[PDB]
């Protein structure tokens, strides 16, 4: 059958069950990093059928409602008061920094796209983006916040070719297919011609059919389970940590960026094409306890020299990376939908390429 | 120094005891209804257990009963927890029933064709667990976590560290607990023919009284690099616990691990990784990519092809042929899904290596 190399990865919409619970997560997160920057939160929400648990473990100064905060992130999705039940059973308390857990967080890069990310995940999160923006000015009527999109890329030769792009968007009772059909088509040729990519590739279009019943209602979402979603879509690898709900005191979190900022100045600084770098922790250690720097034999330069220029140019300090990176005065809520890497439309510290600088002079050159 | 990492977590770790009860309340649907259809999540937060999902069944099933029953043998009471559902349960579509992707790996460094990084690292939480329940190792509790790091700068793989954290009675003597985990360690080394002199990192928090979900968190599928293939293979992001065959986040996992162990056993590949995407209402695979890491024997197109021809990429039909339907899913819920020489799981079976080398020439 022999065919092709055939590559494909999902985004999901900000009325996705699984991606309000990670919102709701990051947004108490939020309202206690606003009030009191040396707060500790890990909180973890399940969102079941009308019914909506926020639970976990908070030390704040902060007053913060987290039920409140939660009908917050739900009201503008289209529900009111009458949709849910939200209850919470949070332990709320007051009064060098080694990890407070054990574990392996994994960063990537590569130069597929400007924001060194895969092709894959670029142009799945971009439908999205496009359909919700044009839900809300009313561009595209009669849908609502629950989709998916899935892209598969044909890498085959030099160049990629889009081989598929699905879509499945949340409709009213009574849409006009026709005209959901044709808004969709558009949106997906509009994402092609942005990349500069093929337009003749295979739609595949709400396929189930119908899709009135969204979000929780059906169904169950719980807070980390869109982690592939929320890095590489598959080309990276995983330690498995979920990022929303946490402080940057939670290595899952902290390190996972700090590896990404140390993965995209790597392949920006012209030492390699993809990067992907492993950091390994243990508890009281204050800085990784391992590390692994692949370049998958794409390095423009020696593997060993690389190694030198990463280890030269950053500070592998829990403390120190978490400072370097703002991650203390970083809001999270924008990164709870449409992935926490290569964000070109946001200002994340970890996406800024402010060390090709300092990898270039210490790579011998 | 090229320095791979994995860890493993025990039965009373509560990301693992909610994995525990989505897939019993998944055996005891399958025990009664074949055709049951189970999309069950559980949130486990300090006293308070949620069991939540979708369950389409003819069985009787007492869910909070079944989450007891997990519950109690790692060592709390009634006392101990409150335990809800809020699970949406009935009485009585072609192809996928989601869209999404997959993938299966493979590898030759162990016998169970898995990374020697998540083999070490299971093993040492199950010989610490069969201890604790013959009393060979006495003061220890059920949740417990491991990460062990190997070195594969050379032809030949070192231990670089073994570490483990084990819930221990508030009199526990650190002696003894140092030295019967230091002697595990050893054991798991020897078992394996490697070296014995690595970094030995036990209990570093300094205390671990309180454990399971007493005040934390734990939620189905927040394990799912632990129950694959430990970061060494790819993820598509799909959890497998709770969930009947006809989710393809579960047996497609499966299928493609299947084809990847077969690969590698049949000498094509000394690494074989499978990555699988799904469509709403698609009866096959809407996509394949085959990676091999340029460990091939063969050629790639040959490889590809051998594989097309023989394995059955038609869901109902795979589903079928790796007898998911009677298939008891809580041993999987503990220790991996993958390379478990210790259980019988159709997918790890290699029954396939005949077909592939004769479907290669």
């Amino acid at each position: 059958m022999q065919y092709k190399k055939i590559i494909t990865s999902e985004s999901v919409g900000a009325g996705h069950p699984d991606k309000i619970c990670d919102q709701i997560s990051d947004a108490i997160l939020d309202e206690c990093l606003s009030q009191d920057q040396n707060s500790r939160v890990a909180c973890e929400v399940l969102a079941c059928n009308r019914l909506i648990v926020i639970a976990g473990e908070i030390t704040t100064h902060a007053y913060v409602d987290v039920v409140k905060t939660a009908w917050e992130i739900i009201k503008p999705l289209g529900y009111d008061e009458n949709d849910f039940t939200i209850i919470s059973n949070v332990n709320k308390q007051s009064v060098l920094i080694g990890a407070g857990d054990q574990g392996i967080v994994f960063g990537y890069a590569c130069d597929e796209t400007p924001q060194y990310m895969p092709l894959t995940s670029v142009l799945a999160h971009e439908l999205l983006k496009e359909i919700e923006r044009q839900r809300r000015s009313k561009e595209f009527i009669k849908i609502q916040a629950d989709m998916k999109s899935q892209v598969s890329i044909d890498y085959s030769n030099s160049t990629p070719l889009i081989e598929t792009m699905l879509v499945s968007i949340q409709h009213d009772e009574d849409y006009d297919v026709e005209y959901f059909n044709k808004k969709v088509s558009a949106i997906m040729e509009q994402i092609a011609k942005k990349y500069n990519l093929n337009t003749n590739f295979k739609k595949i279009i709400n396929s189930s059919g119908r899709f009135v019943i969204g979000g929780p209602i059906g169904d169950t979402g719980l807070t980390g389970r869109k982690i592939i979603v929320d890095t590489y879509g598959g080309v990276g690898h995983h330690g498995g940590g979920a990022f929303s709900g946490k402080d940057p005191t939670k290595v899952d979190r902290s390190a996972s960026y700090f590896a990404r900022w140390i993965a995209k100045n790597v392949v920006a600084a012209k030492l390699a094409k993809q990067c992907e770098i492993q950091l390994a922790f243990a508890i009281g250690q204050p800085q990784p306890v391992a590390m692994y720097v692949n370049t998958f034999n794409t390095n423009l330069i020696d593997e060993t020299k690389i190694f030198e220029a990463i280890k030269k140019s950053f500070n592998f300090d829990i403390k120190t990376f978490i400072n370097d990176l703002n991650l203390w005065t970083t809001k999270y809520l924008p990164v709870a939908t449409y992935g926490h890497f290569g964000r070109d439309d946001l200002d994340l510290s970890w996406e800024k390429l402010n060390k090709v600088e300092d990898l270039i002079k210490n790579s011998k050159h």
